[PDB]
């Protein structure tokens, strides 16, 4: 089964960490990747009620299985804060515009 369902795509809670271990290891080195820079600041404007403390970042997750190096960023992230917690898995498929709703 999946621990995060995002559209079509299957993720497990190992593949969330890695994910998530990347995203921020940049963060603290204060590099960026890709056209839109990521790890970049994630305003939650949303209003997703996460249980950790802002201020949130969101990094690219991607369906298959690699670790976001720049190019194409997909749909989903995995929003993290500064303290390296995990607030949630998001997407933008399934969401209006350039929208975000949370993976089930
Ligand atoms: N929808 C949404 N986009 C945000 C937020 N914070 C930052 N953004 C960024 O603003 C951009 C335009 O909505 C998004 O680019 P993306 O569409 O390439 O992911 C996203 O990275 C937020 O809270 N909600
Ligand atoms: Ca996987």
């Amino acid at each position: 089964a999946c621990d995060y369902t995002c559209g079509s795509n299957c993720y497990s809670s190992s593949d969330v960490s890695t994910a998530q271990a990347a995203g921020y290891k940049l963060h603290e080195d204060g590099e960026t990747v890709g056209s839109n820079s990521y790890p970049a600041k994630y305003n939650n404007y949303e209003g997703f009620d996460f249980s950790v403390s802002s201020p949130y970042y969101e990094w690219p997750i991607l369906s298959s299985g690699d670790v976001y190096s720049g190019g194409s960023p997909g749909a989903d992230r995995v929003v993290f804060n500064e303290n390296n917690q995990l607030a949630g898995v998001i997407t933008h498929t399934g969401a209006s515009g350039n929208n975000f709703v949370e993976c089930t």
